[PDB]
């Protein structure tokens, strides 16, 4: 019941997790990229292709966690 | 009926949401600076860091304090 | 009696790893400051900050594979 739907709350958060670990890594990718400049326009296609997917994915498994937030709380409710 | 730990509120998964304002932030920082490399806001994007970088900040520990009222409750029985 | 236990136990490695994600965050922050403040030595610096980003990316993969490790126990209770 409440454990249960706790427990599958859990995995869809630390798979935000995850993915959000893959933003980072790409940001960092690019803050490298930049810099290397300082001090292609394909391979920077690539770079926003993997943002737009990942960031994608994020929001869907955000909102899947808020889902089941809302049931959560029902399920407590009543009992 | 039930104990607290299963009733509390979830700032972890806002704390998830905060995280994800500020990498959209950071993901915009990095594409103005692309823009201009390869050839006011800013000013708003600092504001916006700071503002969610405190939200963050205070979710986090909120976050920390239902945690260790959650072991408490655990040692209690 | 052990799921409550392993749901609060996995609580902590995946706060710890939000915590460990904001620092990644924070250092990807300087960076872009410090490449917006040259478009709008510094070596040693910079070597720096990627040995912090190695540090923290190394820290929040084991939260990361230890909350999973403990969501995998938490659904075999369940079963």
């Amino acid at each position: 019941q409440l454990l249960s739907g706790i427990v599958q709350q859990r995995n869809n958060m630390l798979r935000a997790i995850e993915a959000q670990q893959h933003l980072l890594q790409l940001t960092v990718w690019g803050i490298k990229q930049l810099q290397a400049r300082i001090l292609g326009h394909t391979t920077w296609m690539e770079w926003d292709r993997e943002i737009n997917n990942y960031t994608s994915l994020i929001h869907s498994l955000i909102e899947e966690s808020q889902n089941q937030q809302e049931k959560n709380e029902q399920e407590l409710l009543g009992g």
